[PDB]
């Protein structure tokens, strides 16, 4: 699995840990970061959804 980075580059997400992905896009800022549902879920107020494909966030 692969995930997008805030630097604009691509990163490899291993299933052993990184199983989720989050993409934050705003008119004031834009960044991407995630890994484990346990950490991603920390984002209260919004829902975290990941795709079975590569580079979904």
């Amino acid at each position: 699995l692969q995930c997008n980075t805030l630097d604009g580059g691509t990163e490899e997400c291993i299933p052993g840990i990184y199983n989720v992905c989050v993409h934050y896009k705003s008119e004031d800022e834009e960044y991407k970061s995630c890994g484990i549902q346990e950490e991603c879920e920390d984002a209260e107020g919004a829902t975290v959804l990941c795709c079975p494909e590569d580079l979904c966030n």
